[PDB]
């Protein structure tokens, strides 16, 4: 079994530069720290929980963006017997132009809570998939908190602040 004494809810930021192309990619990574496992088979299981577009905005000029976790570098990592371990998960964020909204309140930064999670409580990928499907069926606006409540043990979560400053 594994436990963690580091922060479970990590937030990172992506500052989108104004470019003419309607799509762009960011290669990033997130580090889950403070991990302690006592068994050689103990592992951390990663899951992309935002593989489809989610729209954010409007930004300063009424533009909206579409964001998705395009792909992960890994699906899991064997931690084994380690008392001060960490797990580095690389991922790719794809950002595209969305439908503009000139009427809504405009913000320069928008938070996306559902991106990636990493369970170290012995949940399999199939269990996380099942609970995510349940969450989708129940029509929750977001699923990160429901998934952390339904998954056993500790679940690192990543949130992404998307910033965009068009002139």
């Amino acid at each position: 079994g594994c436990r963690t004494t580091a922060s479970l809810n990590i937030t990172d930021g992506i500052n989108v530069g104004e470019i003419l192309a309607n799509e762009t990619s960011f290669s990033k990574s997130v580090v889950f720290t403070g991990i302690s496992c006592d068994t050689s088979t103990d592992k951390i299981v990663y899951k992309n929980i935002q593989s489809d577009w989610v729209e954010v905005g409007p930004f300063g000029n009424g533009e909206k963006l579409k964001v998705k976790i395009e792909s992960l570098g890994k699906t899991s990592d064997t931690i084994g017997k380690s008392s001060n371990a960490q797990a580095v998960l690389p991922y790719v964020v794809k950002i595209a132009r969305g439908t503009p909204d000139f009427t809504g309140e405009r913000k320069s930064t928008w938070f996306i809570s559902d991106t990636v999670i990493a369970n170290i409580g012995g949940e399999s990928s199939s269990s996380i998939d099942f609970w995510l499907g349940i969450c989708k069926a129940l029509k929750f606006n977001w699923c990160v908190n429901y998934l952390t409540s339904k998954l056993a043990g500790d679940t690192f979560t990543l949130g992404l602040n998307i910033s965009y400053y068009p002139k």
